[PDB]
DNA sequence: CGCTAGTCGTCAT
DNA sequence: CGACTAGCG
């Protein structure tokens, strides 16, 4: 997620109701609902007791969408992306702590604080996701497990014209080049929409409303794939790309201190990591549900060698990718946990 | 002052 | 995933 991006481009946002997309197709970033839903039953999840409350939670949203003639496609995160591994480890660490300190507090009588710890330690498993998937399919709703981050899969579905809008809490989706994004959507259908075309409604951006420069700015502010330089956020990054008159981004980043009148030490690795992050936003693997095969989010340019792009996701055989996308294949064990055949979105 | 970095909350009785 | 804020320059 781009820290503070939603406030930074807030003038491009427009309150809406989802009936706006009646009779159209909308893809969902389902881990947002999953997380919110799992919080409601955190005690039982932390204690290992059985629960399916989070299923009902997600399902009231899905049913709400259906009541307004919306075709939802639930998308799920798949295998872990190397580019993101660090950030993920950090989350795990925090969760681990909040589990121990939680249990600790249960052995000190204090349950009020223990629950506040349990709510911050929930880990969303693939089994839980799959429960949501079965529940959804029982209502005729398509589900799709992304090969890697759902962000990219969603962006792809949007850019391909497969869906008209993405529902998510996550600002990243704009850096991936989503067309339309629906944030803050509640159980009634009220949300905030940001169109890519309307980023020019943000005077604060200047000419940084093109897809490329916007992406550069997001990376420079600090993202999941690369931490910012010391003291650089959206404002500074944006400013740098505004004053930037050179087309080559590397030389810009080498003169970033000059553009901001600061003494910024830029490590040589920061460049390669920037290239890495850029390439990850551009080329992260996704699954074409129509051709049923793995593809990068955008076609490889002449300036990128795909062999160097392992951090953006490893290729696997299309048949495996398909079984993962169907939610048939367990991400961890790669064993078959279900037998859904749609032949008897795809 | 604007801005970044780090801490706290998402559920729901 | 984000919102909020104390404190940084
Ligand atoms: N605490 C919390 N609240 C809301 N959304 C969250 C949270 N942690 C992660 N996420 C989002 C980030 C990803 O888009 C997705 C999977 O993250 P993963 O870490 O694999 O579960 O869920
Ligand atoms: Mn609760
Ligand atoms: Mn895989
Ligand atoms: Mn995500
Ligand atoms: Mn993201
Ligand atoms: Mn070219
Ligand atoms: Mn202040
Ligand atoms: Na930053």
């Amino acid at each position: 997620g781009i820290q503070g991006l939603l406030q930074f481009i807030k003038e491009a946002s427009e309150p809406i109701h989802v009936r706006k997309y009646k009779g159209q197709v909308v893809a969902v970033d389902t881990y947002c609902w999953l997380h919110k839903g799992a919080i409601a039953c955190a005690e039982k999840l932390a204690k290992g007791e059985p629960t399916d409350r989070y299923v009902g939670f997600c399902m009231k949203f899905v049913n709400m969408l259906l009541s307004h003639g919306i075709k939802p496609i639930l998308v799920f995160d798949g295998c872990t992306l190397p580019s993101k591994k660090e950030v993920e480890r950090s989350r795990r660490e925090r969760r681990q702590a909040n589990l121990l300190k939680g249990k600790q507090l249960l052995r000190e009588g204090k349950v009020s604080e223990a629950r506040e710890c349990f709510t911050r330690s929930i880990n969303i498993t693939h089994a839980m996701a799959h429960k949501v998937i079965k529940a959804a399919r029982s209502q005729g709703v398509d589900c799709l497990v992304a090969p890697y981050e759902a962000d990219a899969q969603l962006a792809y579905l949007n850019k391909a014209g497969i869906v008209q809008a993405i529902i998510t809490e996550d600002s990243d989706l704009l850096a991936f080049g989503c067309k339309k994004v629906i944030l803050k959507m509640d159980q009634f259908g009220n949300g905030l929409e940001i169109d890519q075309a309307r980023l020019g409604m943000c005077r604060q951006l200047g000419d940084v409303f093109t897809e490329e420069k916007f992406r550069y700015m997001c990376i420079l502010s600090g993202c999941a794939y690369l931490s910012s330089l010391r003291g650089i956020g959206l404002a500074k990054a944006c400013k740098v790309l505004r004053l930037a008159n050179n087309p080559d981004i590397v030389k810009v980043i080498k003169k970033i201190g000059h553009y901001l009148k600061m003494n910024i030490t830029v490590p040589e690795d920061y460049i390669n990591g920037f290239i890495r992050a850029n390439n990850t936003f551009l080329y992260q693997l996704v699954f074409d549900p129509i051709k049923r095969k793995l593809i990068p989010l955008n076609a490889y340019e002449d300036d990128v060698d795909p062999e160097t792009l392992s951090y953006a996701g490893q290729y696997v055989d299309d048949s495996i990718a398909l079984q993962i996308a169907l939610g048939n294949k367990d991400i961890n064990t790669f064993e078959q946990i279900d037998d859904y055949n749609p032949d008897t979105l795809y």
